[PDB]
């Protein structure tokens, strides 16, 4: 067995303290080991992001504009969690595909079947006015050309919507498929437990202060670094059994999930963080029908 | 006579401490009172900007890419000034129009007759590599649509060229002709002595640290402020005779010119700042054939 003792898991990209040469054969390896693993991946990251905003007092009264939301099964859980905590939020889910019917019939949630373009972004901005907007983007085109186009759309979402905070999908294109350097918004590069086995995708979390928008350039050399750090995390780290983690499941991803879930607020009072987490995880797995 | 005592002139937009309702009749007022006033306006601002970079140690060894440089008569003075100070700089002047023949025959200055597009920007970036670039932009299309397009080109100049510093033309569109909010790079809004009588144009000066690029949003309310502050400066301030300014010409623009020129480095040693400034001004006026 692949055992180890860890104090904490890597929460952000910057924390990854080692790298490995990406082995292209890894793309043939089993990408997922849990049913509905993708909805779980999204649910944990968005619960993490939103709980943070609540902590900063910027969630209540906001309209959450989620682009690339369909099917959105896991979003039903997110909505219920904050709704039951008393937080007042309007959800606007936009995708060209249809949403899971469990999302219908909620006065606080608007479903839109539209592929967004800059022009459409302008109209919903005028229509949302004057509510404070929190943007969550998970749009999908993929080629380096596809990626760049997605990142270009995400930056236009921020400039037109002018959100108070944002969570953006972020996967650096492969250095060997580099087209040109580009800019992404400045934010925390949140690592994702239950991401596919060899995925180099993270979520870019930003909170907007003042009327400024800080961007950061991404070069091919950055692309090489992303690839090696993420490869090391996926191949080595995520395959560890954290033996000093006293929890029903000790695999790295559960240890990592524990640290995100410990930041989530509940109405129920627990004697320990472990009890709250086991509770939230049990709850999340039951909702998603994950054994 | 319109007299006053001033400690210093307004050097930056932010310093303007008063406003006035813009009177559209001002557009019919004499815009210039000096021959070649526009070359003088540009020369002082660029001497100011470049001397700053020299002071920060980022001028020497840089390639200055000036887009919208033609005719560029005043640029001959700038080039000579730094060349004679021993600073090593390459100049690359690009415009679709032709440059003043006084700019030919200098091994350190390359003249290009081309209207720049993003694609062309990419090629010169690859060709300049690996020199450090200092961008100066004075491109001209004007409608609010024209302005926006110019500002859009200027931001693309920064992302492709990735300069260590930049001076960009900046005039906020009129609030009553607003089209949409947009972003300009963050920088100092340098005020311009000898700008046309009622011009609201300033120069945006930025120095790029790290791999970050900070932008700032400009809204219609900002547009109203720009208009009123600049109108107050033009109508009231620039029409003052600074009587406590012991200098051959006491008009505000000369008082303002004095503060920019006092920051310029010379080989010659002077007993006072006043002597250096009178010298630089005499020199500048003789070069431009201004009486
Ligand atoms: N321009 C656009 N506007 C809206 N959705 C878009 C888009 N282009 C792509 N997308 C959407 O991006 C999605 C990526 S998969 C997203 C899954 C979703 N985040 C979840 O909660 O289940 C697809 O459903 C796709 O239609
Ligand atoms: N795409 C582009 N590339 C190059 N120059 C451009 C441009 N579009 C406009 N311009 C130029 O912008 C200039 C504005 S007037 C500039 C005067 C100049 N700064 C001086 O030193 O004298 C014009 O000469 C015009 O041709």
């Amino acid at each position: 067995m692949d055992v180890v003792s860890l104090d904490k898991p890597f929460m952000y990209f910057e924390e990854i303290d080692n790298e490995l040469d990406y082995e292209p054969e890894s793309a043939n390896e089993v990408a997922k080991k849990l049913p509905y693993q993708g909805q779980l991946k999204l649910l944990l990251g968005e619960l993490f992001f939103l709980s943070k905003l609540q902590r900063h007092g910027i969630l209540d009264g906001a309209t959450v504009v989620y682009i690339g939301s369909a099917p959105g099964t896991h979003i039903r859980y997110l909505r219920d969690h904050f709704y039951n905590l008393g937080v007042i939020i309007k959800w606007m889910l936009i995708d060209g595909r249809h949403h899971d019917p469990i999302l219908n019939g909620l006065r606080d949630v608007t479903l839109v079947t539209r592929f967004v373009d800059e022009e459409y972004l302008r109209s919903i901005k005028k229509q949302l006015h004057p509510s404070k907007i929190i943007l969550i983007s998970d749009v999908r085109s993929p080629s380096t050309a596809d990626l760049l186009s997605n990142y270009a759309l995400q930056n236009v979402m921020i400039s037109i919507l002018n959100p108070v905070a944002s969570s953006l999908k972020w996967r650096c294109p492969f250095p060997d498929q580099w087209i040109k350097d580009f800019y992404i918004p400045h934010g925390n590069k949140m690592l994702q437990p239950f991401a596919p086995s060899y995925s180099a995708e993270m979520r870019l979390l930003s909170i907007y202060t003042g009327e400024n928008m800080r961007l950061t350039r991404v070069t091919k050399s950055d692309a090489v670094n992303y690839e090696k750090k993420m490869y090391y995390l996926n191949k080595i780290v995520r395959n560890k059994v954290v033996v000093n983690f006293d929890y029903p499941n000790q695999e790295y991803d559960y240890f990592h999930m524990y640290f995100m879930l410990r930041t989530v607020y509940c109405n129920k009072t627990f004697p320990t963080t472990k009890a709250k987490v086991l509770f939230l995880q049990q709850s999340i797995f039951r909702f998603l029908n994950i054994p």
